[PDB]
């Protein structure tokens, strides 16, 4: 039974753990967005026919 | 008969006896839940994971 309480101590760290990487995953998801759109602004910026004041 | 005397006074070195086993037996009891108990605190610490503050 003494085994038995220290797994009872163990799932407090997988939790947390959960937890942890449940926050990186959703700042991941964010940074992947705004990567998409700086993709888009660095290709419309290379267009040789623009303005200086659009570049 | 002077044997039955003595024996009547073995008795009483055997209920002695008992009383202090059973004192022993207790504070064993208590001692084996508070050992349980701190396996559960040294499994809980060895976490690498912790802030400085929950260790």
């Amino acid at each position: 039974s003494a085994t038995a309480a220290s797994m009872n101590a163990v799932k407090d760290s997988l939790q947390r753990g959960q937890s942890t990487i449940d926050v990186a995953l959703a700042a991941g998801d964010t940074i992947t967005d705004l990567l998409g759109k700086m993709k888009e602004k660095a290709l419309a910026a290379s267009d040789c026919s623009l303005n200086t004041a659009s570049f």
